[PDB]
């Protein structure tokens, strides 16, 4: 069984005071707080074993070069990817969606195609999407929403037809909680010869992630919300996929030869989009972030964090006015308004307990406008999170109420 | 004055026992150790004041957003840049280049246009210009080499006109060490209304950098050079041209607003370059390596340098069948060969010695075939290097001598 008393012990922040009260950190969607094993395993490869790594004559270089790709094969099993070569190393999964809708969009998108996005999509997986298909002159079509936070599927039949190159998909929204169905919805993408592209940035940390399993064609996700250090990402594509793809343009590719007569040619895929000295404390520390959640595991975590999700609802329950957003089944976090306030006072009053939620519009300002809402308030309840926290959190927003109203 | 003792105590690595002997570092042009005072920053900040940065509404997002911009004002002072706000953070030096040339360069060079590079730049100052010249048919010049490793400056007349749109230069080059003379160069260009790029990745730890006396357009360097963690580079814009330049469609834009009906539209200039979340971690630790080198005093560290250099030159005098590639006033660098032998092999056997040097083509091929050599061996001497550590390279290049010829 998991014991959160052990893992908080982990977890230094934790201990921190805000306005004099003790920190209940409720903004791990944004990004999660580190444990010690992460901290230290990076802090502990630039104390001892720091070099360059493009697999340097000296000892230092080819040993950090080897830790860098055992880190590749670490996580490659983590995904359960067949091969860790289908892994890149990435700045973070905003930086993973524009490499591909840059490098495979361009050479696989062209005038009077179409891309599908849903409504609920972080703005990194919308962004992207809008410049290629004004680039190409393609279409860019939307999934809609339900009320309830759920994707209307019924509509799938109107948007997939033969001229679909991709759908861009969030796993696990990034405000309401919901979960996708991916499985079905790449079956149903490959039926017209469309790829998927998955943003997993809020899915690899509530459960096991199989992407032979889910068969997407791109998966991306962000180190600093797997509880490990900024500045780094994971994109997985498919090995026959990613050796089809050509040199990142605009982000930079590592070259195999340069002649200022003959021209450049590139080096092999993963290495290909790794242009420039990797972030290789940050793949480090990724590294330690993996062991410390495979060895906690993620069932483990699931069935805490589920159990806390069910009692935050519970007891949210007998707070006023209160307007949840999302299904009921939703993993990871809360989004809500509280009667007629402000999501930014109700976010201020809060913190103000020393209770850290996130506020605004959460990079999701389609999802917002679905809503007829500017802003609304988020509170993330992760693996190192507490009843009481959820106590305070219910507590703090029966107060804001009170003298507010 | 300097003290390289008081100095090197500061660096864990340097203790390190490589092939059962102690360390000689001496490839800091690849990248630079760093002070336990920038590892013990960053682990800190992880362990007591960790979030996201987006001004969140909560204290310590706050307080962390705070952090992160006070050290975009010290990176400003610390090349004396006009204003913080002419700094974008980005992954480093090959990725600040790739956005210059694809935000300005994209919107800047017409077909019939020129770019002017050098032939001894780093392939991460050619392959950008390279790309970029072929997507809008303009033309790539070149300036040349002379055989001491410095600029055949006669050659400008031919190259510069009234299409050139951009010199792109290195301050310092990473195989040479020669110091280009950048303030007249950039005198030249002006009269043309060509900006400048510099690559300054080997300049700003040798010796004061100061962007408005020379006037530059766009200037880069790399934190991890900088005695500073991996995943930070800094980039330098004039005001006036940055916050002309477009979105970075390749490598990711901040978004103001995303709609799916009207489009989306870009934040400003900093901030409108850094998309997703940024590298919190090698931020506050760049912040710390800007507060440790500033306390040592770049003229104090360009003083201790220069005569370890001397030293060395003098030294190597004694090798025989040493060849010297670059000037004698170099910076940083001795890139060298040793008789016919592979440089591959000589680096091997320094490497067995416990002295880690460099070997291949640096990342400079249009260099390297200049000289008509595959390779070259690069021993970088750097702030805590010792007279010991040269002596030790001297009698490893002598018994290599010895035992191989
Ligand atoms: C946070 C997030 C992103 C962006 O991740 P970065 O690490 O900032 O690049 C993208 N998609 C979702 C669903 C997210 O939660
Ligand atoms: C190392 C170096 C680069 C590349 O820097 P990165 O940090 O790897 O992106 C570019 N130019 C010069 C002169 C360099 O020494
Ligand atoms: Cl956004
Ligand atoms: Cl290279």
């Amino acid at each position: 069984i998991f014991s959160v008393d052990k893992v908080r012990a982990d977890f230094p922040v934790l201990s921190r005071e805000v306005n004099g009260l003790p920190l209940a950190y409720l903004d791990s969607a944004a990004s999660a707080q580190k444990p010690s094993q992460v901290i230290d395993a990076e802090a502990e490869f630039y104390r001892h074993g720091y070099a360059a790594v493009h697999r340097g004559i000296h000892t230092l270089s080819a040993q950090a070069t080897e830790k860098m790709e055992n880190v590749r094969k670490r996580a490659s099993l983590f995904i359960n990817a067949r091969s860790a070569e289908e892994l890149v190393f990435v700045r973070g999964t905003t930086e993973g969606i524009a490499l591909v809708a840059n490098s495979w969009g361009n050479s696989n998108v062209r005038a009077g195609d179409n891309i599908i996005i849903s409504q609920m999509e972080h703005h990194a997986n919308i962004v992207p999407w809008q410049m290629l298909c004004a680039r190409v002159g393609a279409e860019l079509r939307v999934i809609p929403l339900n009320p309830d936070g759920t994707l209307q599927l019924e509509t799938l039949p109107t948007l997939f037809d033969e001229k679909t190159r991709l759908l861009a998909i969030t796993h696990v929204s990034n405000v309401l909680g919901t979960e996708n169905p991916l499985a079905e919805m790449i079956t149903l993408a490959h039926q017209h010869g469309a790829k998927v592209l998955v943003d997993g940035a809020q899915a690899v940390m509530h459960h096991p992630v199989d992407v032979q399993a889910l068969d997407c064609d791109f998966y991306v996700f962000s180190g600093h919300k797997l509880y490990g250090p900024t500045g780094i990402g994971i994109l997985y594509v498919k090995e026959a996929l990613l050796q089809e793809m050509p040199p990142w343009e605009g982000g930079g590719s590592m070259i195999a030869t340069v002649s200022l007569s003959e021209g450049t040619t590139w080096t092999k895929a993963p290495w290909r989009f790794e242009a420039g000295t990797p972030n290789t404390g940050g793949i480090i520390g990724l590294g330690a972030a993996l062991e410390y959640v495979s060895a906690l595991g993620l069932n483990n975590i699931a069935e805490y964090e589920q159990n806390l999700m069910h009692y935050a609802l519970s007891q949210l329950e007998s707070v006023p006015d209160l307007t949840l957003y999302g299904p009921q089944n939703r993993l990871g976090v809360i989004a809500f308004n509280l009667g007629k306030h402000h999501a930014y006072d109700v976010g201020s009053f809060l913190d103000n307990y020393g209770i850290a939620v996130r506020t605004g519009h959460h990079c999701a300002m389609p999802l917002m406008a679905y809503y007829n809402v500017p802003a609304m308030c988020r509170a993330s309840l992760a693996m190192y999170n507490t009843h009481e926290e959820v106590d305070r959190l219910v507590t703090g927003l029966q107060r804001i109420h009170r003298l507010l109203g």
